[PDB]
């Protein structure tokens, strides 16, 4: 719109593109994205009520000459970038474990408000100069292509997938902090499902009910054992082990919840480092 000047482009999800702009009747920098169905208007306006300080503010909505744009606060980095500028030595622990706890608080807040994100990854948590993390484009999945994040539920083709969807991203992306390497880099739903299935075990019945019955699921998947979570994510200690293996069961119903994970031991001494970040 004309009450903005586009500084440059931030980014582009699957919604649509994000620049970085000023608002001219404020002064104030904002990410500006720009995507209309009446449902739509309705469930963002839901949105830009949920305030947290883990969750990237939603300023205002505007649906103009029908288009429909989004007023986000602007955050200075985003994580995957903080990771590529860690990747000699890595993120330390203590802020590995700040960023988890901080991520939890705000997918816990979410999941009470039944929202869920569906599609986290390092590109949309965006860290301040502060120690703080936020999850951007929260809830926007619902309102209207990397696939290392995916439940298994939803690469079997589940439809109505819940809250431990999130739970599930989370836990690839506490991995990859850790070991400085994707845990599941698939390039297609198939190579994406098998390289989950051949790290923790092809699923079957006994681990998940009612798995061979989920639309996608066939008979003929390879079956592979799982592997011992010390050989997945050396140097992670067995507290954090224990609350990553919880994160990823297979099951939807017996992966941890946000708020069950947040009293996990692993967490007992969290504390908030300030990052060393290059802005
Ligand atoms: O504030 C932001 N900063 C930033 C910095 C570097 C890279 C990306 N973003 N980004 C920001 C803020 C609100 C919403 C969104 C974003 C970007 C991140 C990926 C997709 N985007 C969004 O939907």
């Amino acid at each position: 719109m004309e009450n903005f000047q586009k500084v440059e482009k931030i980014g582009e999800g699957t919604y649509g593109v994000v620049y970085k702009a000023r608002n001219k009747l404020t002064g104030e920098v904002v990410a500006l994205k720009k995507i209309v169905p009446s449902t739509a208007i309705r469930e963002i306006s839901l949105l830009k009520e949920l305030n947290h300080p883990n969750i990237v503010k939603l300023l205002d909505v505007i649906h103009t000459e029908n288009k429909l744009y989004l007023v986000f606060e602007h955050v200075h980095q985003d994580l995957k970038t903080f990771m590529d500028a860690s990747a000699l030595t890595g993120i330390p622990l203590p802020l590995i474990k700040s960023y988890l706890f901080q991520l939890l608080q705000g997918l816990a807040f979410c999941h009470s408000h039944r929202v869920l994100h569906r599609d986290l990854k390092p590109q949309n948590l965006l860290i301040n100069t502060e120690g703080a993390i936020k999850l951007a484009d929260f809830g926007l999945a619902r309102a209207f292509v990397t696939l290392w994040y995916r439940a298994p539920e939803i690469l079997l083709g589940c439809k109505y997938y819940s809250t431990a969807v999130d739970i599930w991203s989370l836990g690839c992306i506490f991995a990859e902090m850790v070991t400085r390497r994707a845990l599941f880099p698939g390039d297609s739903e198939i190579d994406q499902l098998f390289r989950i299935f051949r790290t923790l075990g092809t699923p079957d019945e006994v681990v998940w009910p009612g798995v061979t019955s989920m639309p996608d699921y066939k008979p003929s998947f390879p079956k592979w054992a799982r592997q011992d979570f010390s050989k997945v994510v050396p140097p992670l200690d067995e507290d954090g082990r224990s609350l990553l293996s919880q994160m990823l069961h297979y099951d939807p119903n017996k992966r941890i919840s946000a708020k069950a994970a947040l009293a996990h031991p692993f967490f007992q001494d969290v504390t908030k480092p300030v990052p060393h970040l290059r802005l």
